[PDB]
């Protein structure tokens, strides 16, 4: 049913100018991914013309969904004054007090053009302030491609160093794994690092490890972990922020030192933010001398971002935020009950208005669960629906009940066409 | 005479909120910097309501100046369409095949956020393909933030390890730095690495240590060097590339393996690229299985930043290449000639449409070359030009005959100035 030649015909062009064709690894699909031009509200139009409900948002960044006409105000108004300068503006000082006012602890902020760069920023600032070499992250949690933090990023749950192809070990052995929601084995680790640990980098609600959220009993053994060692405790919120109101830390009743933000707090150009307490945040200062951390870049702060987070943060109201979580609880409901009934034990998590399909046993004809999980995103795709193929989703503020609804309708087909079809 | 009320205010503000109200280093100066509201065509308002020439153009970002009709057309239209999306778009199809077109080096093109997001990929694809642990760069060049190339950044030509505080010596030890424009005394340290140098990192006009050209003598060195050793020869044109109308490497008679471009490429949004030779750039494609190199990114290949990159290559015809390039050379000799006329030994470089005015002897009253540097920026803010606060400074195309004119009026009128207030 599905067509998609004007897509394979941009992939024919593509492979002739770009690795594989490729410009950014999680969008590729075998033998091709889908292309598409435009997007509004909740839904998308690829290439071929076929409009579908969009339910990843460019990897949970497009919280207002698609070319929001207030998004697109603010934007286009900043654009017409000047995309980027090499002296400061206004609404850099805007958007920081907007975002200063998310959470008590985000006393001071410094804007990046990435959660990958800002990741890296915080990392860079806990080794300033302390001067200690070692960082220590969660088994499996991915954080960007920035070397410190590309060890141990892809879903296992193992200790055991393992990081991309080349990154040498002079990276490698400065960076300690920790294991998720386990309070002894993590303090088993941090105990024998403490000397030498700058930082304790967590995501309070890591997707790759199947978006559960840590544990009280777990952030208060690294809070009073940091408290007693003089290590930075990081929260990467780049992707878990939009769970809570005042960001997933505070959901979860902790604080952390350092937060890392990006994705939702702009709602689609590019951003990421550091923000934390002033003494962590001092390694920055230039006002009295040469900083600690000299942290420049072309785009940082630049005011089509700031512009676009002004207008992001004043649609992420407390009333929008409640009514996204409903949908979010209606949408992972809805999934369960279709997994039930199609007698798969796959299961649903998420907090708020995320959500992610963790494949469990593979049913039969696949050789594992991510290959199940991978034809049911293509099944989603001819049944009009995007999510990601390994089963992240997520809520926009321009859906509605029916939204949700259609996608339980399409959840439901899909898997009964995926289930026919390695049977056959 | 100058009024900076309305930038004092914002200040006040944005050190409530921002380490030391500042979000990036290289905008930042005491007490507070000049805060900009607008920019048309080649001159920038001030929040006090002030314009000026703009003669840095966002760190030589802004090749184009401020808010083009053409590029504010193009951005504003992709905005209205979608900012961002998890699927690729026909956009980045065609500004790779524009961009691939610009040199026969630029064989498969990858993008990033930001230049040092492009320069990071760039390390750690020479890495991957060589398995290899060393890098090698230039004694005093900046390649922005990430903590490989964090090195010896800032403008000194010593080779011994100089890193920022923190940067830990699993990182720093495999980092070697080798002298510009010395082909025996780069040899030297390159043959005592070679078994373990991924890729010797350059940038072919590097504005830190005073923006001359890399010598034929020293790139042929390095390229026969890199031919014997099997060592990645990335030439970072982040800045550099607006130099010649096919890069820096191919004015100056040299091939690169990888090539990092930013910047101009896309004129005022945010963009890095990495492009090179087909085997190099193989270390990403994940066509074929898993890739050797993962690199993903939220904004990577973003319409936005696509439409602004077609735009930005379209405006840059051979014909403004040139124009540009004559006016440096104007602005150059102006330079030059009032220097010459107040009696500094101060020089003036630079290629096409970039220069740097290279402050030599501290004149009466000045501290330091760098003092009086910084004295004549501000003098040229009084009297209605931007420039850099260490001399750097470029052409944009709105420029005409007249603003090159008023430019030589301020710049002579300003070292009058500064030498006049050193002496009293
Ligand atoms: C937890 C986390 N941190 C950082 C990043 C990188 O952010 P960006 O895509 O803005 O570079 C991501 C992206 N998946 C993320 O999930
Ligand atoms: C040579 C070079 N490389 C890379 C960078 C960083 O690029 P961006 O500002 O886009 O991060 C810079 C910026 N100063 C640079 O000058």
């Amino acid at each position: 049913a599905m067509i998609t030649e004007k897509s394979a015909a941009l992939y024919a062009r593509a492979v002739e100018v770009m690795p594989g064709g490729n410009s950014r690894t999680a969008v590729y699909s075998s033998p091709y991914p889908v292309y598409v031009r435009s997007g509004s509200g909740a839904r998308v139009t690829d290439v071929d013309g076929v409009e579908r409900i969009d339910f990843l948002n460019n990897s949970t960044t497009l919280i207002h969904g698609h070319a929001h006409p207030e998004m697109v105000e603010a934007i286009a108004a900043a654009v017409g004054h000047g995309t980027s300068f090499g002296m400061p503006t206004p609404v850099e000082v805007e958007y920081a007090e907007a975002l200063s006012a998310r959470n008590e602890t985000f006393e001071h902020v410094r804007f990046t053009s990435s959660g990958t760069e800002a990741v890296m920023m915080a990392v860079q600032a806990a080794r300033a302030y302390t001067e200690r070499p070692k960082i220590a992250k969660i088994a499996g949690a991915y954080h960007g491609a920035y070397d410190a933090v590309a060890v141990n990023n892809d879903g296992s749950g193992n200790l055991i160093s393992h990081a991309v192809t080349g990154n040498p070990e002079g990276v490698v052995a400065n960076t300690v794994v920790i294991p998720f929601n386990d309070p002894e084995g993590s303090l088993e680790v941090l105990r024998r690092h403490a000397d030498d640990l700058a930082c304790v980098l967590i995501d309070p609600v890591p997707w790759r490890i199947g978006l559960l959220p840590a544990s009280k009993e777990w952030l208060d053994a690294l809070r009073e972990f940091c408290d007693a060692s003089g290590a930075v405790l990081i929260s990467d919120e780049v992707g878990s922020y939009r769970v809570g109101y005042h960001g997933a830390m505070q959901l979860l009743g902790a604080e952390a030192d350092i937060t890392v933000m990006g994705k939702v707090i702009a709602a689609g150009m590019p951003i990421g933010a550091v923000a934390g307490r002033r003494r962590f945040m001092s390694v920055f200062d230039p006002s009295k001398g040469k900083p600690a951390l000299p942290h420049s870049g072309s785009y940082n702060a630049n005011p089509v971002s700031m512009s676009s987070g002004i207008a992001s943060l004043r649609l992420l109201t407390p009333q929008a935020h409640e009514r996204i979580g409903q949908l979010g609880e209606q949408a992972r409901g809805s999934m369960r009950t279709a997994l039930g009934e199609a007698g798969l034990d796959w299961e649903v998590n998420g907090l708020g208005s995320l959500f992610r399909v963790v494949a469990n046993s593979a049913p039969a004809g696949y050789d594992s669960a991510a290959a199940a999980m991978k034809a049911l995103y293509w099944k989603l795709l001819e049944n009009g629906i995007h999510i990601g193929d390994s089963g992240l989703g997520c809520i926009s503020t321009p859906m509605g009940e029916e939204e949700i609804a259609e996608y339980a309708v399409a959840f439901a087909k899909s898997l009964g066409q995926v289930l026919a079809e390695g049977r056959a």
